C-alpha cells in the first residue's frame, strides 16, 4: 500500500494512516479514496498527487 504526495504542497498521504477527520479511514489505498476528497493542507483534487515509484 503505497504513498502518495501532493505535488502542489508536498503533505503526503500515507495509507496507514488515512486522513480520518476527513473521513479517510487508516487503511484505506489511494486510488479507493472518494474522489471528491482535497489535500488536507492546500486544498487542491487528487490529480495533483503522485505515487512516492520510492
Ligand atoms: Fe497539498
Amino acid at each position: 500500500m503505497k504513498k502518495y504526495t501532493c505535488t502542489v504542497c508536498g503533505y503526503i498521504y500515507d495509507p496507514e494512516d488515512g486522513d480520518p477527520d476527513d473521513g479517510v479511514n487508516p487503511g484505506t489505498d489511494f486510488k479507493d479514496i472518494p474522489d471528491d476528497w482535497v489535500c488536507p493542507l492546500c486544498g487542491v483534487g487528487k490529480d495533483e498527487f503522485e505515487e512516492v515509484e520510492e
